[PDB]
Parts: structure tokens; sequence; C-alpha cells
């Protein structure tokens, strides 16, 4: 009857990625306890987290994981697609003063890893996928695959862009809109053959992309943007081939990549967003992360919009055990700024991938006069719209 004490709030969180072990970090810092559920049996390129994220997971208590596996991103650059040389070049330095915190790139199976560990695999039941959920006066309920359910007073859906829950929240189903390209991404040892070992370089033409970006461990994240329609047959076994095909004529480092990859490791997905939702929340439940907003990588903020999402909830229940208000104060803290990334994606998207093949042009031309100053604005701007700024 007094909800602070312990056991007296139970918090339901779906999906164990980044979005839900955020959360059950955050509901446990401000006196809730959480059980966290995982569709998959087993957990199975990289991330990178700007400022904002990274001052999230050091509010969350988990800023070492930040600190000890974050790459050493320290400036950028653009080159040209056929000579490779560097249309603009600047540190990153000044971005790092203004914002609080350098970033992080991260690969994908170390965060998750480490989270996890953070968290305690013991308190996560694997294997228990949710179909629905419903909610009386008392609490709310789910069901999974397996035909267990759990009950408890919150429900926190983080079960990702396909959430099954989002539906019961939203009272229809949203569908993903292909944004118009194709991804392939994954990591490769550190060869300054490629580009230099400190820096997130960028080869750019033809509506197309080629990038690397260390993570940990002398290792690139690469990845290769191509505009192209949906449903190709093109799979790891087509994959050498295909990159060799769609960057012809391209600089050397580039074909010195697409020689060095190992196609049976590299990801190929065709990228999709959702359009913005205007709620978040329907009674005692709430979407965060990929759940509530799935943008394009384009700005590279879906992970940390995520980690954004559980620092607000986190913060909404520190002094408060009013469900439905909490619920209400999150999704009017985090509604406008969701829609903003996944537009602000978007629309980069559409200049990178040339959709108007002129506005691409025009980008191109600006990014030979760049001398750093307006991206790392534009930069700031995004990193400092964050919770924490
Ligand atoms: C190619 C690419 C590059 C990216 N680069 C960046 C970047 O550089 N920086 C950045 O910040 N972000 C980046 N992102 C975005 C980032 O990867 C995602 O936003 C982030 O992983 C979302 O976290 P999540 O927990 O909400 O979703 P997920 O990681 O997808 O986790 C959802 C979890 O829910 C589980 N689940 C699904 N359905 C159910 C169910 N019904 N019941 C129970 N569990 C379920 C899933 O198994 C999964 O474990 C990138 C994304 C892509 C695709
Ligand atoms: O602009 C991008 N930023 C990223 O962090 C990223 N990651 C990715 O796969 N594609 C992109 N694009």
């Amino acid at each position: 009857e007094n909800l602070y004490f312990q056991g007296h709030m139970k918090a339901i969180v779906i999906g164990a990625g980044i979005g839900g072990l955020s959360a059950a970090v955050a509901l446990k810092q401000s006196g809730i306890d959480c059980d966290v559920y995982e569709a998959v049996k087993e957990i199975k390129a990289a991330i990178s987290v700007w400022p904002n994220g990274v001052k999230c997971m050091a509010h969350l208590g988990m800023g070492d994981i930040m600190e000890t596996f974050g790459g050493p991103l320290r400036r950028m650059a653009y080159r040209d697609f056929r000579s490779g040389e560097n249309m603009t070049q600047f540190s990153l330095a000044p971005l790092i003063e203004r914002t609080g915190s350098r970033p992080c790139p991260v690969s994908r199976a170390e965060l998750q890893r480490e989270m996890l560990d953070y968290w305690g695999r013991d308190s996560v039941q694997f294997g228990k996928r949710v179909t629905r959920c419903e909610e009386d006066a008392d609490g709310v309920t789910v069901w999974f695959t397996d035909g267990s359910s759990a009950s408890g007073d919150l429900l926190i859906a983080a079960d990702g862009s396909h959430s099954a829950l989002r539906p019961w929240v939203l009272g229809f189903t949203p569908q993903r809109r292909y944004a118009g390209y194709v991804n392939w991404n994954g990591l490769v040892e550190i060869d300054e053959a490629l580009a230099p070992g400190d820096q997130w370089t960028t080869f750019v033409g033809e509506g197309k992309r080629v990038s690397l970006m260390p993570v940990s461990a002398g290792r690139f994240y690469f990845f290769f943007d191509v505009p192209l329609p949906a449903g190709l047959a093109e799979d790891r076994d087509t994959l050498r081939a295909d990159l060799s095909r769609y960057f012809a004529g391209w600089a050397p480092p580039v074909q010195k990549l697409i020689a060095a990859l190992d196609p049976q490791t590299t990801n190929r997905i065709e990228i999709h967003d959702i359009e913005p939702f205007s709620r978040l929340v329907r009674g005692r439940v709430a979407l965060l992360g990929d759940a509530g907003h799935s943008t394009t990588p384009d700005i590279g903020q879906g992970g940390c919009a995520a980690m954004e999402d559980a620092v607000v909830l986190g913060a909404v229940f520190r002094q408060t055990r009013d469900i439905a208000a909490a619920l209400r104060e999150y999704e009017a803290q985090r509604c406008d700024r969701v829609r903003d990334l996944v537009l602000k994606a978007r629309k980069r998207c559409d200049i990178t991938h040339g959709k108007d093949m002129q506005l691409t042009e025009a980008w191109y031309q600006e990014l030979r006069e760049e001398t750093g100053e307006r991206i790392i604005n534009g930069m700031c701007d995004t990193i400092l719209s964050g919770p924490l700024g």
C-alpha cells in the first residue's frame, strides 16, 4: 500500500536489447523491481554512441562500459570516391568540449554482452516471446508464446522495431517504410591502408557511401550504402561480387576493404524507418527504444535514443509512484525528441543517397567547402537536444 517498499512495485520489461536493459537499470535506480523477458534463447555489427548517449550511460551507472570498449574516435573526414582525396577533415575535439563527453563507437556484440553482464543474466528470462498485454485497474499482464504469463504494475515494451506490443499501445499497426537503400556492414582489423585508426572516414559519391570507424581492439566498423530497389536476389554468397559491381571505379582503399571483409560475417540489411507516432504510452504501458521510434541509422542516433528514453523513464519515477502520471510525463518529454530524430535521419538519408541527385551533388559541394565548423555545429545541435543536455 506504500508503494516505495521493496516488492511493492514490479515493472515487466519486454526485450533485452539496448532499450530493455537501459530501462531496467534506470527503473532499479529509482527503486523499482524489474523482471526482464527476452524472446530469443541466445543473443545475436556496431553502434556509434554519441556524447548524448554516453552521458546517459554514465548517468545509469554504466559509464565504465563506454570508457572501456568505446573506440578511439578523435576526428573525421569525407573523401572523394574517385580520387580518395580529403574533401574535408577535422578533429572532433571541439564537439567533445561543448558536449562534455567523447564519442564511443562500440561493437554491438560487446555492448550487448557488457550490458547483460551489468544487469545480470540471471535476472533475464530468455525464450519468452510476448504476444499480448492486458490491463485492469490493478495491474497489467502479458502472455508469452511458450504459454506462460507474467503480471506487474508497469509494462515497458522495448521489443524492437517489429514490436508485438506496439499495436496495443497505438490502436493500429504502423508499417515499416523502405528507405530506398541497402546497408552492408561488419568488422575488419584496422589497416592504415584503408584509413586512419582514430578517425571516422567516409568515401562519398554516386549517392553511395563507404565508411570506417574504430571500435575497440584495433578494429574498424565498416559499412557500404547503395541506393537500390528492395528485394534483390543478393545474400552472403553474392556479396563480394555485388560490392565489387556497385563500387567499380572507387578509390583503392575501397577495393582493399571489399577484399579484406568476410562475407560470412557481413550483414546485408534493407534499411527501413517508421512514420513517427504521436503517442508512446497507454495506461500502465510504455513503448521504449525501437518499439517507440524506428529510424534509419543515418545520424547514428537509434541506440542513443533508447538510452535517452531510459534515463527519462527512471527520472519520472524518482519521486512518484503514480504510474499514469509518470508515463504521461515520460511521453511528454520523449515524443517530440524521437519524432525529430526519425525525421532528421530520414532527411539526411534522402540527401546522402540521391533521392534528388542534384541536392546530393550540392551536399558534396558543401563538403568540399567545409571547414568542419558547420558539421560540428549540426552534430552539437542533435546532441544538446538530448535529456541531459
Ligand atoms: C545498421 C545499423 C546501424 C546503426 N548504427 C547506430 C549508431 O551508430 N548509433 C546509434 O545510436 N544507433 C545505431 N543504430 C540503431 C540501434 O541499433 C537501435 O536503435 C538499437 O539497437 C535499438 O535498441 P532496442 O532495445 O530498442 O531494440 P533491439 O536491439 O532490436 O532489441 C529488442 C529486443 O526485443 C526482443 N524481442 C523482439 N520481439 C519480442 C517479443 N515479442 N517478446 C519479447 N522480446 C522480443 C528482441 O529479441 C531484441 O532482443 C543502428 C541500427 C542499424 C540497423
Ligand atoms: O550516418 C551514419 N551514422 C552511423 O553511425 C551509421 N551506422 C551505419 O550502419 N550507417 C550509419 N550512417
